[PDB]
């Protein structure tokens, strides 16, 4: 019988890319999403026309707060409802914005920022290592993390707490036989309402192909960690970014 | 006239030598306390023994909450109320203990944790860069990529406080505010004490809390005035002993 | 046609599981070896019983020396005779032993050491991009940042891998080349060692209190040679079970 | 008595600062040069004039070859002949030029990246320790290791190979009481170079829009020999403006 899978922030983008992977290699599905309620309910609908009820839609907001460790319970929950079993979860949904040093109040930033890339992250593993074969947590970091966007200090801060928590993680789940790993991307899908004349700033940087990252192609390197062909690798970041990390000012 | 400095945790160990040092080079002091109440007036006494009107407390809790960035607010105005300036923050204060992911609930020791060690010093670094030899130094951990077991949550922050300490170097550079990192390894029963001092390679023994402020007292100084972005690791070697 | 391998050191162990691997990948393999002459071209018969005309042995010395530039166009000219091509280069041949710092002289020690960890990955990447999915594999050390005890110029020959695998990857990534590396913790124990202390250095790996076997090491390889890591260049993936993760 | 110092290519620019910045606070000084005699002389008679018999110098190649041992071994000998004593090494010294890897030949070119960069300090702290307060070793590294310069893989490699080196002969002297750190510049002192150039630099460092005056890299060496650095081995202070942060 089929593995399952939990992916936060799945109706989108790399979360999309990861999910239908994970569901192209006989994974069966939880989609976790906030805010795209529409994307995240035609992905499981595409998933379960190829294969009979193999996927599910799950909503949270994973900003940090009183309710968000029940809430990460319950997205755990739902893939055991589903599915009975919870074999891989996939740190994926993450907040992105500014917040200089110098409309949100600062305190919903943190919350936002911190909450989705860290400890929701956090919360989510305790729940997947408290309701327990090839178990792993894929963590989505960030490339740029020793080089970071400027103004994005809060965003930085989640991210490096996320390569915390992967270390951490590996190192205490490893007893249990649960593996720890992140994939990192540099410049990967932009957004469509972005100028093509910015999306190619950051494009002209990228030394290996003078490009972006595919959906797909940080997907291939979330498959390889959950994959038989990495039993042996926790606690490792590996790096997609095609040289971008590489490049100084 | 003199340098003013804030320093958070300040009444006990670490973040007291700190403030003494800090104090010994000239600076008029903040030390900030949370519960230890008694052991801060008491080091502001003994330092206003030695220089009349230099030291001042300042009682707050740097847990996470919606009233943080006004509770950190609030730390840096002190600081001009008494002094009317600011030159240095050392981010020292921390809660440590362990969060293992298998009556303190996890909302309250997330709060504490990164609040502590990672939201504190973000919010302070902002009210401190708002309010403006001008720097910014975080206390560390030189352990950080070798944790100890089921310490996710302070580990998580520290993490984060790195993430800090380089994003606000690039972005405080134009303001010409430098800052800085400073890693201990093993620093302040006996058989568990014998045992980590054990693992040092350099002389066997923890550091002393004068040995950590030394490093702080170099990242303020004029001999530091290139040195932005960089965490010192004063750890005697421990960080590059194999399991 | 089939791709094109050159694997260093690859008669034994880590290196015989990597060639065998990209062998049944439906590569076409050099098997470079220094010494182990027999388990080299026993390797060559087994593969070529497989498949024919589908492996060769090269015997090179990576001991730094003046002539190693030469020895290392020859390993890379050797893989274009056998197959007209050279897709993946895989830097594996290693020096391991101590040298304290407080009987081979100090300038044979820094020669192998330091020639076979990473000036002949040097020059051998040299050769590779001159004679031209393409890329290569350094093998590293999880550890290098906690290094063995006296094992300077190991560590330092280690640490220059990943320099140049970073350089490489930058400056090859406009050609195609792309360049990585793999980190084992421990792997396979050395030969000599008792099995007393070979349990000792299993016993510090979180993942299974156990080292990883070749064919794991090989399996994160493959990996970044095939399709799936077309976007992936400069990193160097930690096989090591967690054990750098462990403080002391 | 007052402590003695090697400073390696002391001749002029960060090497001369270091020299003069220790002989301020109290040290009597080797100054090593390869070829700038007339500079390393000239500085010998002014620190001397300043206080007498506290400044000599000693000249050596430090490109890696089977003599290099003996050369470095030469150089620690120089201080105990001259003072009686060798407190500090600073690893200044360095060959940096771009060696692509698609008339110097290569082997050359390695023995001269490598040599300076990483294999002679290797042989000094060889004899430095053997030979033996506040005993130390400081070696000169980069902040741009992880995002180096294009087409400089072998000097890359060799800076990568030094903080090898400066993490394990931390933790192997550590029991002698012997410290060794780093000190990583992003950009210092030009070049000499096009001013159009220069300022191209200058303007990616977030702190000054200016590079580091060669006094400033001194301050760091002299606070990581001071008594201020007792517990500190093992650590590469940064001394980069912010350069080291800066994306592409
Ligand atoms: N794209 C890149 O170039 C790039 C670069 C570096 C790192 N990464 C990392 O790779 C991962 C995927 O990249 P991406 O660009 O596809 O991500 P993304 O579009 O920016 O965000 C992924 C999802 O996160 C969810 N999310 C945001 N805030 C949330 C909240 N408060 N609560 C619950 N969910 C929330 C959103 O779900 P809804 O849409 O349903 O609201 C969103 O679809 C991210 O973790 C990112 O940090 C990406
Ligand atoms: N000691 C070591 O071996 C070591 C190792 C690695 C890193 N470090 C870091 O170095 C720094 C100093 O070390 P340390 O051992 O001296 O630290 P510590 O004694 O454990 O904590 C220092 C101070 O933090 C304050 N604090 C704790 N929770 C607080 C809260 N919720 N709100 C406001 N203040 C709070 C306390 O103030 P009150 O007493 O007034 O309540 C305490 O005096 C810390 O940041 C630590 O993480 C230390
Ligand atoms: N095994 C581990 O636990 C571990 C840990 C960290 C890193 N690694 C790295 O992973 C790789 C594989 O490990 P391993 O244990 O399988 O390696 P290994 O057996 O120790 O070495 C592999 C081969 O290197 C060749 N070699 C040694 N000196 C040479 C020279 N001067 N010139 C040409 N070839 C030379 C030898 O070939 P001949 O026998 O034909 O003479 C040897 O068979 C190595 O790069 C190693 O450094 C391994
Ligand atoms: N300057 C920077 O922006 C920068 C940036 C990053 C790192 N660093 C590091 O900081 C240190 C000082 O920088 P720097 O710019 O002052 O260095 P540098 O001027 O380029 O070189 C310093 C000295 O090295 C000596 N040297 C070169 N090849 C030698 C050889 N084969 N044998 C013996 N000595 C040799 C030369 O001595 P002679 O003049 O007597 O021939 C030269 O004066 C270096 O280690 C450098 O790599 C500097
Ligand atoms: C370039 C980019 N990076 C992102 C990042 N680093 N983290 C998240 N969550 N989302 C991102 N989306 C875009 C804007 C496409
Ligand atoms: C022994 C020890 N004590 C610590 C302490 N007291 N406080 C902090 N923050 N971190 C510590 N880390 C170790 C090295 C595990
Ligand atoms: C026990 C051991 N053996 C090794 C070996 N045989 N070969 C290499 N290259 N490195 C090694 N390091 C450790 C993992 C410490
Ligand atoms: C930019 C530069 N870098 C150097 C470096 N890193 N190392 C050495 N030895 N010399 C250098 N010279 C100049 C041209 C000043």
């Amino acid at each position: 019988e089929a593995p399952a899978a939990v992916v936060t922030g799945a109706a989108k983008r790399i979360g999309r890319a990861i999910a239908v992977k994970l569901h192209q290699t006989g994974y069966r599905v939880v989609i976790h999403y906030h805010n795209s309620a529409e994307a995240a309910v035609s992905l499981a609908d595409e998933l379960n026309k190829e294969r009979s009820n193999t996927a599910v839609v799950c909503q949270a907001d994973l900003t940090n707060s009183n309710v968000l460790p029940a809430s990460c319970e319950e997205i755990i929950n739902s893939c055991f409802r589903a599915f009975g079993r919870c074999d891989v979860l996939v740190n994926n949904a993450s907040a992105f914005y500014p917040t200089p040093l110098v409309g949100k109040t600062v305190e919903t930033q943190v919350a936002e920022l911190i909450g989705t890339n860290a400890i929701a992250p956090f919360l989510l593993t305790m729940s997947f290592a408290q309701r327990q074969s090839n178990l792993s947590i894929v963590n989505l970091c960030d490339a740029m993390v020793d080089q970071p966007c400027m103004a994005f200090s809060l965003y930085n801060m989640g991210k490096h707490a996320l390569v915390g928590l992967t270390q951490s993680a590996a190192l205490e789940l490893a007893p249990y036989g649960i593996r720890v790993n992140g994939v990192a991307p540099g410049v990967s899908l932009l957004p469509v309402a972005m100028g093509e004349e910015e999306k190619d700033k950051w494009r002209r940087k990228v030394p290996l192909g003078r490009r972006e990252a595919s959906a797909e192609q940080i997907a291939d390197a979330v498959i390889f960690l959950v994959s038989g062909s990495a039993q042996y690798i926790t606690g490792s970041i590996i790096k997609v970014d095609g040289g971008l990390s590489l490049v100084h000012a």
